[PDB]
């Protein structure tokens, strides 16, 4: 199967999945210079404050901290989007060394890894109807870079331990994603796709301007995790990201001059 190594990494996935070949695939280099202003696009709303999460998963690929989506609990609306977004999960993406991990770059410059919180348009009704739409999904990313420590992170690091192998879980109620944004809400949008198979091109993709800092001994311990289920040889899962991907005929927007 599909994963990020030397014999089934992003270069072989095309032949199970022909739309990483596609016309709108993700992440892509998000030049600063040529990303165009554009004063309509409203504020983002994100509304947290009745988050519901449920359990932490090793899913194999990386890990999901998953959420109640059967009500309107967390959601994200305005900036680039129509309707309502639902929360569902979210995931990181990261490196193996300090220098790289994050799936979008920023003037070809790579983050140490790279946040994503999922949602999906609650017009599709499920998630699965939606990945199925060019506007069923939105994802935003939020770069991090290593400095000081994250305090709102550290309930996910310590948890880790107890997942360290695919497919294990954990408990994992009463986490509040809020902790896990910058301060500002500043966003390049653009029209792109899941990063990992099936590849489907169906996210409005909106990534904050402002990485958050999280330190070397948080990062350490995503470096802990295993690809590998228990009692398999021993995998460390690191640099589970897939490359920067053709922009061919898109547009990067920005919401601040
Ligand atoms: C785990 C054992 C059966 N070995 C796996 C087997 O060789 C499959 O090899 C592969 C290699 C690449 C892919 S793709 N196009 O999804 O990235 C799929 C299967
Ligand atoms: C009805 C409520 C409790 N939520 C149910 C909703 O279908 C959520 O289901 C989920 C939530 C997350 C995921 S994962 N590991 O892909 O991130 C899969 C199914
Ligand atoms: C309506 C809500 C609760 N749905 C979102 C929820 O997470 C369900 O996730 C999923 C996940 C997969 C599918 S499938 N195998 O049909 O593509 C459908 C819904
Ligand atoms: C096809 C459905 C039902 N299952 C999809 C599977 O859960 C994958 O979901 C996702 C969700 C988000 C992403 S990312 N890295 O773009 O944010 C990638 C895969
Ligand atoms: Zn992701």
């Amino acid at each position: 199967h599909w994963g990020y190594g030397k014999h089934n990494g992003p270069e072989h996935w095309h032949k199970d999945f022909p739309i990483a070949k596609g016309e709108r695939q993700s992440p892509v280099d998000i030049d600063t210079h040529t990303a165009k202003y554009d004063p309509s696009l409203k504020p983002l709303s994100v509304s947290y404050d009745q988050a519901t999460s449920l359990r932490i998963l090793n899913n194999g690929h990386a890990f999901n901290v998953e959420f109640d989506d059967s009500q309107d609990k967390a959601v994200l609306k305005g900036g680039p989007l129509d309707g309502t977004y639902r929360l569902i999960q979210f995931h990181f993406h990261w490196g193996s060394l300090d220098g790289q991990g994050s799936e979008h770059t920023v003037d070809k410059k790579k983050y140490a890894a790279e946040l994503h919180l999922v949602h999906w348009n609650t017009k599709y009704g499920d998630f699965g109807k939606a990945v199925q739409q060019p506007d069923g999904l939105a994802v935003l990313g939020i770069f991090l870079k290593v400095g000081s420590a994250k305090p709102g992170l550290q309930k996910v690091v310590d948890v880790l331990d107890s997942i360290k192998t695919k497919g294990k879980s954990a408990d994992f109620t009463n986490f509040d994603p809020r902790g896990l944004l910058p301060e500002s809400l500043d966003y390049w949008t653009y029209p792109g796709s899941l990063t990992t198979p099936p590849l489907l091109e169906c996210v409005t993709w909106i990534v904050l301007k402002e990485p958050i800092s999280v330190s070397s001994e948080q990062v350490l311990k995503f470096r802990k995790l295993n690809f590998n289920g228990e009692g398999e040889p021993e995998e460390l899962m690191v640099d589970n990201w897939r490359p920067a991907q053709p922009l061919k005929n898109r547009q990067i927007k920005a919401s601040f001059k």
